[PDB]
């Protein structure tokens, strides 16, 4: 019965036999401090007391990251804007954004430059900014989210596993190792690094999550397939069910949600009803990129892992900025379509699709910055207009927004009705009464230090890293197949590998990594030559203004077509507009003056968007906004040094479906690898036979450029195109002995 209860600012009052936390300091027990009452009617109680001010608060969700005391050398400390976010604006939900690692030596507090912190550093802030939040009048709890921390980058204290990708990869070799095909996947992986993720999360009092993705990796252009698990909606289904199982728990509530005080982390799932089908792979923070289209019909296929994590009982769910182009209503009348507006402001899909057609009952937490920069459909309208177009949408909190009087502005001036704060407040309480929040917010700072990177936690990871890695060919030399690794022999390395590391497998290494002056050595006479290599984008030069970039003609046009709802296309997006026409620093359709772009520095991602199609590796080396690292010229210099290039052995991280196109060379190497990030102990354990290669593509690669000009974005696969898939969906080898 007696839960634990823990206070630092208000009183523990004895009643009934029982202890309970006196959170509005009146000295008797209200019902929403009686932790025997079911959620509803502490809810109720609490939302009774709530002033105008302090309910509209809740619908904000904003940086809070920890600061360190340069005068002290303490880190996790609050920030400056603490006080104005608790207190003034009445906040109780938080994205902590640091980085949780150990110190290199010397570094010490600088200024604002969002420091690195501890486990217990960490846990010591969130501590802290409860112990704020208890301070309040009526202390209710904060909750803090974050995004994904547990995976490594091609990191922290957090214990490192591979990419979502790779974490697919490593759930269908499992199910092919143990049945022989590879469909949905076994879920035990799953289950594994969620659990690890879980207790760690929960140990520096982090229990929210903006995320896991959803989202599906049916168009390879989209720079975001590098957060995807897969393109399969169906796998999808399974990892986002196994991951809420485990992440959140398997109880639910009456209303259907995971939530209890065991759930560690509580999802907010993203981006409803499905990010992955984007125009030409252009992604909806940049005006450009405003379209989702779906050539095969297959929306409803985009949001059956949401339906599944809804199913499950996840807490919560982010809408994307993307526009659904031309998109049937489900459940509606023949012929009706969804609103040519972003998911977050259209109420036929946070009401109509979510929670009517979908069933969710949980809240709507808006992406960051769509009252100011992304309100797509909403150009004109004002800002109060954008932000009531979202609440009476269905979205309850906003997220990157921190002007409360704007919301309560809108109520006086009756732009959202009273019943509608008060509904929103409700949906917010659920999770934090039910995950035990109201007994006891904080968590004990040593424990932290024994939980985050724990070493068996990190075995778990170095397990999914190298059933992760994917084969995805190995030539039968004469001698035998290349892979794995015969012992001892010279090997050259290119691309990031610790000398070190390939040393001490018993091979003598010659480095080819050099600096941009010095000479390479060559690569002949290596028994072995080891390319670790990936394609990244490098457009922070992009201006949507400037006529040598953004309205270069010589550029092209974009071919993206959004009609507005007022009969007109939107600004830059009728079909024969200058890429950087779109931006509101070009049409300055808003209600301001002398914008400025949205999309400059392209800051989130992304190649210029005349450069979006090309995937394929000897595109990217001759690309503006595409870089080849190692540089192909010198991998092609590398692979003709050695005089068969048999000997020759590429991992590749695939960050999005990339092509191997045949002129690269690259299909010649003796084994091609797609690793979706790993330690060297664990890529060198595959590669010389300690462990053998067992995952499998949970995505397809092609292998022309034509087939990703074809390919359908909503689409999985390229079985639709004249050149098809050079690897389908499931392949991988392994080793035969
Ligand atoms: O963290 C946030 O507040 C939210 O930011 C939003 O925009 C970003 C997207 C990409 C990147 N990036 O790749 O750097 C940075 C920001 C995302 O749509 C959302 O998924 C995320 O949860
Ligand atoms: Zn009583
Ligand atoms: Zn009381
Ligand atoms: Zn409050
Ligand atoms: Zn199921
Ligand atoms: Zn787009
Ligand atoms: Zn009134
Ligand atoms: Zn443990
Ligand atoms: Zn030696
Ligand atoms: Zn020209
Ligand atoms: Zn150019
Ligand atoms: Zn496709
Ligand atoms: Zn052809």
């Amino acid at each position: 019965e007696q839960p634990e209860l823990e206070a630092r600012v208000k009183e523990i009052i004895e009643v009934d036999g029982y202890q309970f936390r006196d959170l509005n300091d009146n000295g008797e027990l209200d019902p929403y401090e009686d932790w025997r009452l079911p959620t509803p009617e502490r809810v109720a109680d609490l939302v009774g007391q709530m002033s105008l001010v302090e309910k509209s608060g809740l619908m904000l969700i904003n940086t809070l990251n920890a600061a360190c005391d340069p005068q002290t050398g303490e880190f996790g400390v609050l920030p400056a804007q603490a006080d104005n976010y608790i207190n003034t604006q009445h906040m109780h939900r938080f994205v902590f954004r640091n980085v949780v690692d150990v110190r290199a030596e010397g570094v010490e507090c600088t200024g604002t430059g969002t420091p690195v912190v501890s486990p217990a550093e960490a846990a010591t802030f969130t501590n802290a900014v409860q112990e704020m939040s208890e301070a309040t009048r009526l202390g209710i709890p904060s909750l803090f989210k974050s995004n994904a921390r547990n995976h490594i980058d091609p990191a922290g204290a957090f214990s490192a596993f591979p990419k979502e990708a790779g974490i697919a990869a490593a759930a269908l070799g499992e199910q092919a190792r143990r049945t022989g095909e590879a469909t949905t996947g076994d879920m035990s992986v799953v289950a594994d690094f969620a659990d690890v993720m879980g207790e760690e999360w929960a140990s520096i009092g982090l229990r929210g999550m903006y995320g896991y993705m959803a989202d599906l990796s049916t168009e390879p252009r989209w720079y975001r397939t590098h957060e995807t698990f897969t393109e399969d909606a169906y796998l999808a289904a399974e990892i986002m069910e196994t991951l809420v199982q485990t992440l959140q728990g398997e109880e639910l509530t009456d209303n259907g949600l995971a939530l209890s005080p065991q759930t560690r982390v509580a999802l907010t799932l993203k981006h409803f009803p499905g990010g992955g089908p984007q125009e030409l792979g252009l992604d909806p923070h940049y005006a450009f990129g405003k379209a989702q289209v779906y050539p095969a019909g297959r929306f409803e296929e985009h949001f059956l892992p949401f339906q599944a994590a809804i199913d499950a009982g996840v807490s919560s769910i982010m809408p994307y900025y993307g526009v659904p182009v031309d998109v049937p209503v489900v459940g509606g009348e023949p012929g009706e379509t969804y609103p040519h507006t972003g998911f977050a402001f259209s109420d036929s899909i946070v009401n109509g699709l979510l929670r009517d057609q979908l069933g969710f009952t949980g809240y709507v937490n808006s992406n960051t910055g769509i009252i100011n920069d992304r309100a797509w459909g909403l150009e004109g309208n004002t800002v109060p207009e954008r932000v009531a177009a979202a609440i009476n949408g269905g979205t309850d909190t906003l997220s990157g927004f921190s002007d409360v009087s704007v919301i309560t502005d809108l109520y006086e001036a009756d732009l959202i009705s009273e019943e509608r704060i008060d509904l929103a407040a409700e949906r917010l309480l659920e999770p934090l009464f039910d995950m035990g929040l109201f007994e006891n917010p904080y968590v004990d700072p040593d424990v932290a230090t024994a939980t985050v990177g724990a070493d068996d936690h990190r075995a778990v990871g170095l397990d999914l890293q190298r059933k992760s890695l994917v084969l995805l060919q190995n030539e039968e030399t004469d001698e035998g197949p290349v892979l794995p690794l015969k012992e001892g022999g010279d090997v050259y390395i290119l691309g990031d590998f610790t000398e070190e590391t390939v040393e001490s497998y018993g091979y003598e290494v010659t480095n080819g990594n050099v600096a941009e002056g010095e000479e390479r050595p060559s690569a002949a006479g290596s028994d072995y030559v080891l390319i670790s290599m990936t394609a990244k984008t490098n457009a922070g030069d992009y201006v949507s203004d400037d006529p040598s970039l953004g309205l270069n003609p010589d550029h092209g046009t974009n071919p993206s077509v959004i009609i507005g709802d007022d009969g007109e296309p939107l600004p830059g997006l009728d079909g024969q507009s200058l890429w950087g026409a779109a931006d509101v620093c070009v049409h300055k359709e808003g209600h301001e003056e002398n914008p400025s772009c949205t999309d400059n520095r392209l800051r989130f991602g992304g190649a210029y968007p005349w450069e979006s199609s090309i995937l394929d590796f000897t595109g990217m080396e001759a690309a503006e906004s595409w870089e080849v690292v190692p540089s192909l010229e010198t991998i092609q210099e590398v692979m003709a040094e050695v005089e068969d290039p048999s000997k020759v052995i590429l991992h590749v991280y695939f960050r999005q479906p990339y092509v191997l196109d045949e002129e690269s060379g690259l299909r010649d190497a003796g084994a091609i690898l797609a690793g979706f990030g790993m330690t060297d102990t664990a890529l060198m354990d595959v590669l010389t036979g300690a462990y053998a290669p067992q995952g499998k593509l949970p995505f397809a690669l092609a292998g022309t450029r034509e087939a990703i000009i074809e390919q359908d974005s909503d689409r999985p696969g390229y079985d639709e195109t004249e050149d098809g898939a050079l690897y389908p969906f499931g392949y991988g080898l392994t080793y035969e002995d």
